[PDB]
């Protein structure tokens, strides 16, 4: 259960992707990943990343039966809040169930806190699901707070679909 | 009553900051505003910016009673999701009391979801107050949807004193 916490670099797309559909057939959303490698690659290792990652690469003996070496990752980038600061939001956090509590999760935070110190972030801010109570003590146990309950904020999106009306009107 | 809606300029930082500072107030949150003129013209206009704003013109006939011709403004940045990719955040979006239902609103999401279709964002998302009834009929209207309630999204955070906390324990 050796493993090392490093940057991904453009060689690792194909990785992501299936950490990510890994994540999402874990929330049974898989078919919901419309996400390619050519998307990864061209969105995070041009001119302006629009995302960044911190992946788990674990040593040739125990790489899944799968074969593969990065058994988890973070994904994550900057925000900005005219109130509170420049801050770090995390994304996606994910570690295959047979790589986890061997500190893995422990290592992408204090590193993701590191960079959040590097950047000058006043706060890193991140989703949970209302009912995923063992998420929500995790993070309370490092300091977290429910932003949404206790300032009265909710989350919004217009799809697609309407951005294109809207965009071409008249 | 023929407005108008564009990028803002450097120049046009002294109005976002005083719009950013009345939005503040509706939201009750003006004590902690953070930014100053300096941060706005440096992360929102020093090559390769933080932030994007745009800002809606209205002519002399209708400037403020203070003379001013910026009646509203939207700041926005762009963010990603996993399953979908490349997203545009609104990050705030305010139209001076006077200066409402006569179609600034609409035409600043107009400006936004063009940006989005040519950034090849799939989808926009922002967050809007528990009581901000206006709002919540203003975008839902246009098609948005509460991913708060609908999926559950709480937003969490995790400030700097416990960022450094975990940067330094292990
Ligand atoms: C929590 C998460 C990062 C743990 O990763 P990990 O590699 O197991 O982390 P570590 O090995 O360093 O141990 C982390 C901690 O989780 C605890 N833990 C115990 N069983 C666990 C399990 N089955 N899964 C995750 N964490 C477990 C460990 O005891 C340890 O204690 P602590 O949380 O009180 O400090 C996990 O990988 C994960 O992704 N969980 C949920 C998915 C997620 O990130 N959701 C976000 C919702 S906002
Ligand atoms: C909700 C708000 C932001 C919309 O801004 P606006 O400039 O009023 O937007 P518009 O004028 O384009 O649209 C106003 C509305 O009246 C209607 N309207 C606009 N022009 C109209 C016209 N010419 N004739 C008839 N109705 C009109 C629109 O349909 C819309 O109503 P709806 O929300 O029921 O669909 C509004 O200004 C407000 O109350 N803002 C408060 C501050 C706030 O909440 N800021 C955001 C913090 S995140």
């Amino acid at each position: 259960a050796k493993f090392v916490i490093r940057p991904a670099t453009a060689a690792d797309c194909s990785d992501i992707l299936r950490l990510i559909k890994e994540l999402a057939k874990y929330e049974y959303m898989e078919e919901q990943v419309i996400l390619t490698e050519k998307d990864l690659l061209e969105d995070g290792f041009g001119e302006h990343p629009f995302y960044h990652c911190l992946v788990a690469e674990v040593p040739k003996e125990h790489w899944t039966p799968e074969g593969h070496s990065i058994v988890g990752f973070a994904m994550y980038y900057f925000t900005y809040d005219p109130w509170i600061g420049k801050l770090l939001y995390l994304e996606d956090f994910f570690v295959m169930s047979d790589y986890r509590g061997f500190g893995i999760g422990s290592e992408i935070l204090k590193n993701l806190s590191q960079v959040a110190m590097r950047c000058r972030c006043s706060s890193m801010h991140f989703l949970v699901a209302e009912w995923n109570e063992p998420s929500i003590n995790f993070y309370k146990r490092r300091g977290a707070s429910d932003l949404s309950s206790e300032e009265g904020w909710r989350l919004f999106k217009i799809d697609k679909e309407y951005l294109l009306k809207m965009a071409t009107e008249e």
